[PDB]
């Protein structure tokens, strides 16, 4: 219990930050989730042996893609370390302990295909789970890795908050589903103008939550400008072998998914920031303050994408 993570000084100070990068040291980055759980939980949230079993479990079952893959999955639990940082007096003790592990777990067993595709290769999973497939999926993995033996991280806790959290961990990754993205912001947009936004009010967490979940999953778009560039590389790699496999389907893939078309990059980039980012991160800061540093990063980079269109780089 009294065995503390540190890292060296620049890692110490560095991942405070929102921008913060993981590097390229894969054998740190289970070091850098525990600290960032120590600090943001408690020492004693969890038994470090279960722990530290379970974050190698779920690191096992993160596939070698391009970009939905382990290093995703801690980018995304750094920037929840650093929002729930930022706002430590507003989340209880079960939804820190449950939001860390959710984003660690978000993208478990991805494989760089859209629910989109797997419903028009016609993929078992898609007649499982007729909406939000590969995130009830990713959801199911995490249940999975929590009923290993030795693995339950949550086993100290009482029956109510063991199914409270599951709960938090359910919810958090199924707001990862894009498509459940727009019209959860509309909702938060129109309650925080009329002021009826009440964080007292569970469905209100929910939906917060539910931001900051897509917040989190879209922060490779709030980096220094030179991550978020070689990042677009991994991204844009899963999109056209999607592509591909949408033509050995005989389906024409949208342009941004076609690899014959890659001058419509920096364009597809721009609705993206323009439709998605920009909006989420807005939302946020109205109601998470202490967050404007993604919505101003994340602005910065627009900007470098509309210098990359004008051919300025
Ligand atoms: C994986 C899909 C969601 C997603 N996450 C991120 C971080 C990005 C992103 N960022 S970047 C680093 O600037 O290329 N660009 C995207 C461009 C289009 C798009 O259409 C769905 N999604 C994007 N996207
Ligand atoms: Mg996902
Ligand atoms: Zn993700």
């Amino acid at each position: 219990g009294l065995m503390q993570f540190t890292l060296p000084v620049r890692l110490c100070k560095e991942i405070e930050l929102f921008h913060f990068d993981i590097g390229p040291f894969e054998n740190m980055w289970p070091g850098i989730f525990v600290y960032m759980v120590h600090r943001s939980c408690g020492t004693s949230c969890f038994e470090l042996e279960k722990l530290c079993r379970f974050i190698m479990s779920v690191k096992k079952n993160y596939r070698r893609v391009p970009y939905h893959n382990w290093k995703h999955a801690v980018t995304v639990a750094h920037c929840m370390y650093a929002i729930l940082q930022n706002n430590h007096t507003l989340f209880t003790d079960l939804e820190r302990k449950g939001l860390l592990i959710a984003c660690l777990c978000h993208d478990l067993d991805h494989r760089g295909f859209s629910n989109s595709y797997l419903q028009k290769f016609d993929h078992p999973l898609a007649a499982l789970y007729s909406t939000s497939t590969m995130e009830q999926h990713h959801f199911s993995q995490t249940v999975s890795i929590l009923q290993l033996e030795g693995h339950n991280i949550f086993s100290t806790l009482s029956s109510s908050e063991y199914e409270q959290v599951l709960e938090i961990i359910r919810k958090a990754i199924i707001a990862t589903d894009l498509a459940l993205y727009f019209g959860n912001r509309k909702q938060l947009e129109e309650m925080y103008q009329t002021g009826s936004l009440n964080l007292n009010n569970q469905s209100h967490r929910d939906r917060v939550i539910g931001l900051m979940m897509t917040a989190c999953d879209l922060c490779s778009v709030t980096k220094l400008w030179p991550v978020t560039k070689l990042t677009a590389n991994d991204i844009y790699a899963e999109f056209w072998a999607e592509g591909d496999e949408m033509k050995k389907l005989g389906i024409q893939p949208i342009p941004m998914m076609d690899r014959d078309k890659k001058d419509e990059v920096p364009q597809g980039q721009l609705g993206f920031y323009n439709a998605v980012a920009i909006p989420c991160y807005t939302t946020l800061t109205q109601i998470l303050p202490p967050t404007e540093p993604l919505l101003k990063a994340c602005r910065d980079n627009l900007s470098q994408w509309e210098k990359v269109i004008r051919g300025e780089e």
